[PDB]
Formats: C-alpha cells, sequence, structure tokens
C-alpha cells in the first residue's frame, strides 16, 4: 500500500533519475522495475524474462533490487533492450549485463553508439551529453524485428524521433481473466540539441524526425509507457488517479512531439534575418 505515485511525488527532474522507487505492476507479465526518474521495463515468461533499459550508469543495483522485490531472479532475464542510446536510459547496460548473463539486442541505427559509448555525430546532443560504458550487442536488430523468448515477442520499430537510435517497443499482456492489451513502451520524443545545433542544417535528422513520429503514433497501443515516466502520466496511471488504458495515447503523444518540433524549425527560420 504505498504506491509508485507519492512514493515519487517531486521527483521528475534530475533528483529522480537515480532515486530508489518501488517496483510495480504495470499489466500482465509486464512491470516497472526502474527509479523514480527513468523507466525501466520486465516482461515475464517461465522461458525467462526481458529486460529494457537500465536507468543511469550508477542504477544497476537499484533495478536489480526491483526485480528481486517482484520475485523474479536477475538470472532468469535472457534480453536486455535499449529505448535509446542516451546515458540516463543505458548507462549501466553493461553493469546490467554482467550480473545478469543476458544477451543485447539493437536497432542498427544505435549499434554504434551502443558499442563505444559515446553518441553518434548525428545525435543533436553531442557533444553536449556524456558517455557510458559500451557494450556488445549480440543481435543486431532491423524496423518491425521481434526479439522472440519462448512465446514472448517484443517488435521494435525504429523511431528516430529523439535520437538516431531511438527505438519503440511493443507487445501484448494479458490479466488473470484473458483481457489483452498492447503494450508500447514509445521512446522520448523530444526533438532537443546543443545550442549551436540547427535541425535546418541536417534533412537527414529531419527526415528520420518525421519517419519517427510517424512510426510512433501508429504503434499499437492500448497502454503508453515512456521512457520517462511523466512523459506519459505514468505513476498517477499506475496509481489508479489516471486511467491505464487509453488506445489514443500514443497518436497523441507524438502528435504532441511533432507539435514542439515545428515550434523548433519555425523559431530557427525567424533566426534568418
Ligand atoms: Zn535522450
Ligand atoms: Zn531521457
Amino acid at each position: 500500500p504505498t504506491t509508485l505515485a507519492t512514493a515519487c511525488k517531486g521527483l521528475d527532474g534530475r533528483e529522480g533519475w537515480s532515486h530508489p522507487a518501488p517496483p510495480a505492476h504495470i499489466y500482465g507479465n509486464t512491470w516497472y522495475v526502474g527509479t523514480c526518474g527513468i523507466a525501466s521495463i520486465l516482461v515475464t515468461s517461465d522461458d525467462g524474462h526481458v529486460l529494457i533499459d537500465s536507468g543511469p550508469a550508477d542504477a544497476a543495483p537499484l533495478v536489480l533490487a526491483n526485480i528481486r522485490k517482484l520475485g523474479f531472479d536477475p538470472a532468469d532475464v535472457r534480453w536486455i533492450l535499449t529505448s535509446h542510446e542516451h546515458h540516463d536510459h543505458a548507462g549501466s547496460i553493461a553493469e546490467l549485463q554482467k550480473a545478469t548473463g543476458a544477451q543485447i539486442a539493437a536497432v542498427a541505427s544505435a549499434r554504434q553508439v551502443l558499442e563505444s559509448g559515446k553518441p553518434s555525430a548525428d545525435d543533436p546532443q553531442s557533444g553536449l551529453i556524456e558517455g557510458f560504458p559500451p557494450v556488445h550487442v549480440a543481435r543486431v536488430l532491423v524496423d518491425g524485428d521481434s526479439v522472440t523468448l519462448g512465446r514472448l515477442a517484443l517488435t521494435v520499430r525504429e523511431t528516430p524521433a529523439h535520437s538516431p537510435g531511438s527505438a519503440s517497443w511493443t507487445w501484448q499482456a494479458c490479466d488473470e481473466a484473458f483481457t489483452c492489451r498492447m503494450i508500447a513502451y514509445a521512446d522520448s520524443a523530444t526533438t532537443i540539441s546543443a545550442d549551436d545545433y540547427r535541425f535546418s542544417d541536417h534533412p537527414d535528422r529531419i527526415a528520420r524526425i518525421r519517419t519517427g513520429l510517424s512510426r510512433i503514433a501508429q504503434l499499437p497501443c492500448d497502454i503508453l509507457v515512456t521512457p520517462h515516466p511523466s512523459a506519459s502520466n505514468l505513476f498517477d496511471r499506475l496509481s489508479g488517479k489516471a486511467p491505464l488504458v487509453n488506445a489514443q495515447a500514443c497518436a497523441a503523444y507524438s502528435q504532441a512531439a511533432g507539435s514542439y518540433f515545428a515550434k523548433r524549425l519555425a523559431e530557427e527560420a525567424g533566426e534568418a534575418a
């Protein structure tokens, strides 16, 4: 009787990223096991589990504990996946992997950063953002691929709105009464950069953004979940304060991110004196 929502009140910002949160149940075989600021998703089967995102570089033990505190063995997670290739979300993929033995799978657009720890030359945020400890990508994926673990099937989309390597994930979950819902772990969708960076000068990046917004908006999406919980109002929805199921969430979320992006392009235009 503790609640993610009240347990993390006021910790949406930086203070929360490495700040411990009680694990929670999202739906069916899917569990929140991240911190107050950064999500980490556990997807369970008898055949083994899948885990998405590590949280910041120092957060490995926090989520390792949230796993056990739920009655699951971290030795049972067979795959570690990622939303996108920034330290706050993947910063301890490495430590999380050797503490678990899992293999790592990722979209090709992310592989280079993941295997080097340095953000991509195409990332609007380098070299503002910092790096994290590298990892070897065992299975490198293409848009529409499926990570399969027994009857588990997590299917990935390249969604490059926020970074070049951004990925969004989708899978089915069913409650105790065999009501089934599609969960969408839709990546951060914010178009943000270092100061000197201009999207107008990078048509590749702009075209990839449009592709990502379009794919995010069309994900099968009964239950939206975001690498930053507040981006999808996740703690209130998990804590009965707001509706957990809303099949229109991904569309609205993408529409909003796209609205933000257009304001940013307009700002860059009006800097053309
Ligand atoms: Zn990021
Ligand atoms: Zn983030």
